């Protein structure tokens, strides 16, 4: 019988494509030994053909496909003014104010992408026909309580629109296309959420908001903002999404301890 | 006569490419007014028909180039253990130990992308054949004193390879190879740096050396870091490096505040 120790190192090798059975009787040493060949095996095949990060090459995918639909790439910064957070309408009261990864006296990682999209939606206003279609992708940050849905140090899609065809089915219409694009089961549950089962792949929103005042804007918008290492998770079946993150324990969700 | 703040003003408006003299006789709301139209332009045609960021394409151009060379695209922690610092060699008496910023007690924004590339060296090592090569994009943060050639929030290309092959011709010729390809012109002076004029492109170094014993590598190797932001500013012939960063200002070089 294996110890729940020796399961643990096992699951860490365990990928879901496998068909192998922790509980048949065969010795640790060697289910262990068995998958460290299949590991080495899936990394010499991506080293030898494809050598692309999931991460970084779902981020190409996701830009690729809204550039196509006329939405402006934005790179904005990652470092922002911790004024910002406030701004937002995160108070004490919100679970938000409590997870700011705070920097120096002034600033933060930030947690979101709304605000710095708020800005580039408020300035591009003076220079770009209507509507105004923008989007990032990028590092976000929260503390977050260990979790298979969670990381602290995370990768968002965000986009907006702002003008004409700022409705709720034109918003619907851009997230089940994306998603049948990615090839990833969604429902959408009406604010606005974007489910798997149980997890949550986006919120999106439908202005004008009171909020909108704040960073100078006043014109009626959609939008949303999805986590990138969850579609991962969804995508190549991961059972903890720490596989689909920035990691050094995992290359595209095969352990990198062998 | 233009005021020192007018001409301020005038300066963020003008894009290197553009034509006009602000110390002719013309006042200055019409010579604002004339750069404003420039710059509206310029962002109306980025969004009717390209519509992506410098920074991005460009770390979609380095990409294609490392992949289809052989390297394994890695996207590692950008949030790294402070021990990793002090592992580097970097003590008190370097310049680079009062640079960085801390995060909680035990954490900080990773400075540079030796520490992570080194771990991916050594696990890699396990499961791949000889000679491995790696590379990473992403995000590096320093405090740094007001400059034209330096931001807090840079972007950093790091490559590596480990085990034969690994000669300073080799390595002389992988940054020429990538640097006739970006168009960016340069010179290799010789731990070995790539200069545009006085600016440093890159910094290169030759394995082995005794700190690789501290992070478990003993094998031979060569590699380098690029600023991306530093290739951006040459290749477009910026006169402030913020004109390229992650930006709320500055949008594929234009000024946002029109
Ligand atoms: N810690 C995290 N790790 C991974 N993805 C995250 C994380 N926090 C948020 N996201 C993703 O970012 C999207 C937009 O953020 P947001 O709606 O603010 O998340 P949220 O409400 O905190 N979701 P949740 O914490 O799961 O209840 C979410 O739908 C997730 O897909
Ligand atoms: N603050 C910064 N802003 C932009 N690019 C930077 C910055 N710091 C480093 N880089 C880039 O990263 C490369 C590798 O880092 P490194 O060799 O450690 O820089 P460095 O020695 O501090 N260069 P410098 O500060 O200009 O004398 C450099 O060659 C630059 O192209
Ligand atoms: N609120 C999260 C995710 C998000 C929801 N949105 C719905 O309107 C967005 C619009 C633009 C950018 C992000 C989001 C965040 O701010 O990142
Ligand atoms: N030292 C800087 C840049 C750098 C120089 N290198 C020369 O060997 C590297 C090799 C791999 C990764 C980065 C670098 C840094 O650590 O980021
Ligand atoms: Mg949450
Ligand atoms: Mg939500
Ligand atoms: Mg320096
Ligand atoms: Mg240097």
């Amino acid at each position: 019988a294996l110890t729940k120790s020796q399961t643990d190192r096992l699951e860490v090798l365990l990928n879901p494509k496998d068909e192998i059975s922790l509980n048949s009787g065969k010795p640790f040493r060697e289910l262990e030994s068995e998958l460290l060949s299949r590991r080495k095996k899936d990394l010499q095949q991506i080293y030898a053909e494809e050598r692309e990060n999931y991460l970084g090459k779902l981020e190409r995918e996701i830009t690729r496909f809204f550039v196509d639909r006329g939405f402006l790439e934005i790179k904005s910064p990652i470092l922002i003014p911790l004024e910002y957070i406030e701004r937002m309408g995160i108070d004490n009261d919100t679970e938000l104010s409590k997870q700011i990864f705070r920097v120096d006296k002034n600033f933060c990682l930030r947690p979101m992408l709304a605000p710095n999209l708020y800005n580039y939606l408020r300035k591009l206003d003076r220079a770009l026909p209507d509507p105004i279609k923008i989007f990032e992708i990028g590092p976000c940050y929260r503390k977050e309580s260990d979790g298979k849905e969670h990381l602290e140090e995370f990768t968002m899609l965000g986009f907006q629109q702002m003008g004409s065809g700022c409705t709720r089915e034109n918003l619907e219409s851009i997230i089940t296309d994306f998603l049948n694009h990615l090839g990833i089961d969604f429902k959408i549950v009406g604010t606005l959420d974007v489910m798997h089962g149980d997890l949550e792949l986006s919120s999106a929103g439908v202005g004008p908001i009171p909020l909108d005042r704040e960073w100078g804007i006043d014109k009626p918008w959609i939008g949303a903002g999805f986590g990138l290492e969850r579609l991962l998770k969804v995508k190549h079946d991961f059972k903890n999404i720490k596989r689909a993150a920035r990691s050094e324990s995992y290359y595209n969700g095969i352990s990198t301890n062998l």
